[PDB]
């Protein structure tokens, strides 16, 4: 009734209550512990931005701060929700950036223990209910507009949370490239986005060539959560090139810095893709000797 008042006191329209609206109250308390019941103004939006292709900007900027336990009530309706988005509203890039982030803040949040159970259902998504075409063209579009603006520090974090991401991030660029593939039989420019692969691959040489100190972190993260795309790559890709391509990214390592760090990381490649051994083992091999080689005798 006070907010009716509001828009009483702009809209004077036969806006007399009765005064049966007396003194007298009450208060109640509202706990819902359902499983499909939800509380969201900005989810809301999300489930009729086709009514509200206004504050899509706005719900987007609200969308990485409402609660995650709300979301994954219906996190797939959001995904096929935020897939018609940026395949309609593919003409704001910058919404695709606001796209981009949301959705690294989405997996991020599954990514801790509370929803971890739900890695299924994303997959359950995935595999059975993924219908973006396109999608993985803008993906690595931002992706690599991202990668190479590391400069900047309101970036960095982002740039960070997508290293915490890339399993997933990279599974469904996969999934909107092989979309496009089939629906279109084959790839009229699969060569471009093995392209992309590449200079993407090359940006994060050139940070591993860029000072430590913007990302000594994120760079750890990068060495960290690389070799985890591999194996999807093998689906999709030459894994001699591949191979090369993070041997040259080895190189790209001043020789000084979290030795143990790419250790580890050399760990998780050999962990996996090693197995299609004879085009990737004997190229792989050489630099991996040559390091701990290094690492054998250096005081």
């Amino acid at each position: 009734m006070e907010e009716k008042e509001l828009q009483a006191s702009k809209n004077l329209v036969t806006f007399t209550p009765s005064k049966d609206s007396t003194k007298d109250s009450f208060q109640i308390a509202t706990l819902i512990c359902s499983t499909k019941l939800t509380q969201n103004v900005d989810l809301l939006g999300l489930l009729n931005w086709r009514s509200n292709s206004q504050n899509i900007k706005h719900n987007l900027k609200k969308l990485m701060e409402v609660d995650g336990g709300e979301i994954v009530k219906f996190l797939q309706d959001t995904l096929d929700a935020l897939f018609n988005i940026m395949m309609e509203m593919s003409d704001s890039e910058t919404y695709d950036f606001l796209v981009f982030d949301a959705l690294v803040f989405i997996i991020s949040l599954i990514g801790d223990i509370k929803f971890q159970h739900f890695n299924p259902v994303l997959e359950t998504y995935i595999y059975k209910h993924f219908s973006a075409t396109l999608a993985y063209v803008k993906l690595s579009k931002v992706l690599n507009f991202y990668v190479a603006n590391a400069d900047d520090s309101s970036k960095t974090e982002l740039l960070f949370a997508a290293l915490k991401a890339l399993k997933y991030l990279f599974r469904f660029i996969i999934q909107s490239r092989v979309l496009y593939l089939r629906f279109y039989g084959q790839s009229k420019d699969g060569d471009e986005f093995n392209n992309s692969i590449r200079q993407l691959f090359l940006a994060f040489n050139m940070l591993m060539d860029r000072p430590l100190e913007e990302a000594v972190k994120i760079k750890g993260a990068a060495l960290k959560y690389l070799p985890s795309i591999i194996n999807d790559v093998k689906l999709v890709f030459d894994p001699v090139e591949l191979s090369v391509l993070f041997c040259k990214f080895i190189q790209s390592i001043p020789d000084n810095q979290l030795v143990r760090q790419k250790l580890n990381c050399m760990t998780k490649i050999v962990e996996s893709t090693l197995f299609r051994q004879s085009e990737c083992r004997e190229v792989l091999l050489p630099l991996l000797t040559d390091q701990l080689s290094g690492q054998l005798d250096d005081n």
